């Protein structure tokens, strides 16, 4: 499907694609690049814990192309400014990284994990990959004009801020096109309201709009630490849609095409507070597994990897066991054991990959939203090689196409 933004997955992967594994270990930045060949080669001796001074409760980094030529760059928001290593297209970065602006940063402009956010997005269409924050009052943005040069930060609309009462704790902000005509809008699930705000295309965001009365904490009681919430096209028409797994089971709201959106209705009693589903036991995700390319359900329970398939409407078949591993029961933890849906093989149908205690592992699909065997990938990036999610940050990501 569609290119979505979240605080959960602030780094977006292709569908189809053949994505990379990216570690920002305690030495620097590892890749495994998706490829005949599996290994892991250190590119960057900096954005690591040890190498750098690098802190997942200080910094953000992440992976963007910055440049337009269609390969990830390394971007970290340091702590005097944003430090970029770019990609020299052959599994090497430049390094050191460049510091391309004293901003979005803990000593410069003020910036802090637990009350901002900070993504990178081309929001105008240039190909290149813009400074987008959600900081005190409002959203910023950095223009990115090309040859390494980010404009002076510019406030691209005084909502979804700290300011205006936005908190970690209760809220969530998403990036993306509930419109279908290519720029990503801002989906804020506020105190009482679904709010959406239209990217104009110009570095700006137009005046939010509510949308749904739902899924918020104060609208349907809806939590953090218990009710996850992504938006997702469940339809096929590359527009966002809202999907929540609440208490019941999950519940969806349909775009009607324009960015207006109907009713909330329970679709799936299935992975939900009622049916055992816990955010510090299990890892819910929404991808496209199969031909159709609209959002199917992915959980990782206590027995396994449960998948309901998406109809191609936004309803939803049965729940299928597709493997027994990649759960609780095998002893994976949400707070050990990073685990992604993603295209690993390039026929547009998710995979999935998890770096265990010991190993990094990968199921593939069929084709069809059924699974093969587990595979091992590599014995690095893991618990036992030094990697502690704490200290460290993992990402499935599109280095090159
Ligand atoms: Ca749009
Ligand atoms: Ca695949
Ligand atoms: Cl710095």
């Amino acid at each position: 499907s569609v290119v979505v933004i979240s605080q959960a997955l602030p780094v977006p992967t292709r569908i189809p694609g053949v994505a990379d594994l990216v570690g920002f270990g305690n030495g620097g930045v590892y890749i495994i690049r998706n490829s005949l060949l599996i290994q892991v080669v250190k590119v960057i001796n900096n954005f690591g814990y040890d190498a750098g001074g690098w802190r997942v409760e200080k910094h953000v980094r992440l992976l963007a192309d910055t440049t337009g030529d269609n390969q990830s760059d390394v971007v970290g928001f340091g702590e005097n400014g944003v430090w970029i290593s770019t990609n020299n297209g052959n599994n090497t970065f430049v390094d050191p990284p460049k510091m391309v602006l004293a901003n979005f940063a803990y000593a410069a402009g003020g910036w802090r994990v637990e009350k901002h956010i900070r993504f990178m997005a081309d929001l105008r269409k240039t190909g290149r990959a813009d400074i987008v924050g959600f900081g005190d009052g409002g959203i910023y943005i950095s223009r990115n004009n090309g040859g390494g040069q980010f404009a002076p930060a510019q406030l691209a609309l005084n909502n979804f801020g700290y300011a205006q009462g936005w908190r970690l704790d209760r809220h969530l902000r998403f990036l993306a096109d509930v419109t279908g005509d290519g720029l990503l809008d801002v989906v804020g699930f506020g105190e009482n309201q679904v709010y959406i705000a239209r990217n104009s295309g110009n570095g700006t965001f137009q005046p939010a709009q509510a949308v749904v009365n739902n899924f918020c904490i104060g609208a349907g009681g809806w939590t953090i630490s218990a009710h996850p919430r992504v938006v997702a096209d469940l339809t096929g028409d590359r527009k966002a849609d809202i999907l929540g797994f609440g208490v019941a089971g999950v519940y969806t709201s349909l775009n009607n095409g324009n960015g207006t959106f109907g009713a909330v209705n329970l679709v799936l009693k299935d992975f939900g507070v009622n049916s055992g589903w816990r955010v510090e036991k299990h890892v819910r995700c929404v991808s496209s597994l199969t031909n159709k390319k609209v959002g199917d359900i992915i959980g990782f329970g206590d027995a396994g990897v449960y998948v309901a398939l998406n109809n191609g409407n936004g309803t939803f078949g049965p729940v299928k066991r597709v493997i027994d591993n990649f759960g609780y029961n095998q002893g994976w933890r949400v707070d050990k054991h990073p685990r992604f849906v993603v295209d690993l093989t390039g026929d547009g149908c998710a995979d999935i990959v998890g770096f265990g205690e010991n190993s990094v592992w990968a199921c593939m699909n069929k084709g069809d939203g059924t699974f093969g065997p587990i595979m091992k990938l590599i014995d690095d990036m893991t618990v036992s090689k030094g990697w502690t999610l704490q200290k460290t940050v993992r990402y499935a990501a599109n280095l090159y196409l």
